[PDB]
C-alpha cells in the first residue's frame, strides 16, 4: 500500500540521518570510503564483502533496507571486516580495531535511545508479509 511504502521512506531518512552523524564524526573516517584497491591490493582478497558507510548510503537509496536489524547487519561488517584485516599487535592495528568497535558501539546506541521498538516491530512485520 501507498501507507506502508510511506513507512519505508520514513525508515530510510532515519537510516540517512545515523549514517550521516557516523560519517561526520572524525574518528570514523577510515570507514567512510571503500579501500583503494591501488594502496592495498591485499584486501579484496582477505575481505569476501568489503562495506564502508558510503556504500551504506548506496543501500539506503536502493531500497536495500526494509528493517534496521537489515541495517545493523552492514554496520556489524565495517567493524567484523577492520578486526580480521587489522588483528596485529601494532598500535597502527590497536588504533583501527577501537574505533571500529567505537562505529558499532555508537550506531546501536542511537537507536536504542532515539527509535520506538514499536516502528521497528511494524517495519519488520511489513517485510514478512512481502
Ligand atoms: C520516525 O519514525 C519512527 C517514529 N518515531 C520513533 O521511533 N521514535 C520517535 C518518537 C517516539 O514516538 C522519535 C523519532 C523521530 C524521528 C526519527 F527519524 C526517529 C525517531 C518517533 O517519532
Amino acid at each position: 500500500s501507498m501507507q506502508e511504502e510511506d513507512t519505508f521512506r520514513e525508515l530510510r531518512i532515519f537510516l540517512r540521518n545515523v549514517t550521516h552523524r557516523l560519517a561526520i564524526d572524525k574518528r570514523f573516517r577510515v570507514f567512510t570510503k571503500p579501500v583503494d584497491p591501488d594502496e592495498v591490493p591485499d584486501y579484496r582478497t582477505v575481505i569476501k564483502e568489503p562495506m564502508d558507510l558510503s556504500s551504506v548510503i548506496s543501500k539506503i537509496d536502493l531500497h536495500k533496507y526494509l528493517t534496521v536489524k537489515d541495517y545493523l547487519r552492514d554496520i556489524d561488517l565495517i567493524c567484523s571486516n577492520a578486526l580480521e584485516y587489522n588483528p596485529d599487535r601494532d598500535p597502527g592495528d590497536r588504533l583501527i580495531r577501537h574505533r571500529a568497535c567505537a562505529l558499532r558501539d555508537t550506531a546501536y546506541a542511537i537507536i536504542k535511545e532515539e527509535l520506538d521498538e514499536d516502528f521497528e516491530q511494524l517495519c519488520e512485520e511489513i517485510q514478512e508479509s512481502r
